[PDB]
């Protein structure tokens, strides 16, 4: 059916000790790909079937009505978690274009990890937390659920998903925890080319 | 600090296997302690520390503008896990004048478990899902994050937490697994004095 569930680049185990093999596993063979069924049920036999996710979700208003819901929801997902499995790596360096700007911008790297930290941990119940580019600027916003930044306008260029699936075998309750990690693992070279694309 | 964590009616172990020991502990000493520790945050010095956290979640548009937010999450997740932690048994009969109202209403206990089940799976995101009673009548409905039906004038006297913390550790994705290992540890008995209670 239409959509994929497209491989990790790395084996499930890369990114231990930080995020776990277990959590990697079910979170992409399992919710991942959920997503990617109710997602091509959806959209079977319509004009939609068709488009790349990025631009059924940038543009979620022109979904016929009787399936705008399944689509943010699943397509939604499908676009969420296919960037942050690009943007995870087991080998990270805090370095880049992206770096050198957020440097710029908020001071200093831990600054933004700060703001990000904080931002990320308030979201409160299910959702994602984004680094993205608005009218050429970086912003730190949070997202509900499976939507995404691309549907008002504004390009992703590092997500973290903070639905509880994300972090509860390893980290329980302590969502702080699994933040700090996640900057172990950070691709900021997926982040530096998600960001020269953008439109 | 105004608001306290209630005991749970049991210990931790009490739900084996359908609910395990360690979510038990963590959901009740740190998920719903955290919510009582921010709701006396919000709240202190106002007139709403003294009120039922019956009344505050019931009257969420009475809350002063710049705690909206706080009461509604955090009153919201101390209601609803006050109610949960009493709803559940490890000694439960599917007996009673609730379940005599299911079996008149839905036609069989089955046939509302489906229901119930599906809503429950169906909920997307963190949440709950929820007998109510409104006007007289049963009915199934569920919320997003931790809003309750009270706040709506519908009173509820079963609810599920569909958080992911709630199954993660046992069940991970498999929310319907959960969903139907939790009938075995319905209190019944309660479900009937919230009924009975309703206004
Ligand atoms: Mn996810
Ligand atoms: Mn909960």
């Amino acid at each position: 059916m239409a959509f994929e569930l497209p491989n990790l680049p790395y084996g499930f185990r890369a990114l231990e000790p930080h995020i776990d093999q277990q959590t990697m596993e079910i979170h992409h063979d399992k919710h991942h790909n959920t997503y990617v069924t109710k997602l091509n049920a959806a959209v079977e036999g319509t004009d939609l079937e068709s488009k790349s996710i990025e631009e059924i979700v940038a543009n979620l208003d022109s979904v016929p009505e009787n399936i705008q819901t399944a689509v943010r929801n699943n397509g939604g997902g499908h676009l969420n978690h296919s960037l942050f499995w690009e943007l995870l790596t087991p080998n990270s360096e805090e370095k880049g274009t992206v770096v050198d700007k957020i440097k710029e911008q908020w001071g200093s790297l831990d600054a933004f990890k700060e703001e990000f930290a904080n931002q990320a941990a308030a979201r409160f119940g299910s959702g994602w937390a984004w680094l993205v580019v608005n009218d050429g600027k970086l912003e730190i916003v949070t997202t509900p659920n499976q939507d995404n930044p691309l549907t008002e306008g504004k390009t992703p260029i590092l997500g973290l998903d903070v639905w509880e699936h994300a972090y509860y075998l390893k980290y329980q309750n302590k969502r702080p925890d699994y933040i700090s990690a996640f900057w172990n693992v950070v691709n900021w070279e997926k982040v530096d080319e998600l960001y020269n694309a953008a439109k």
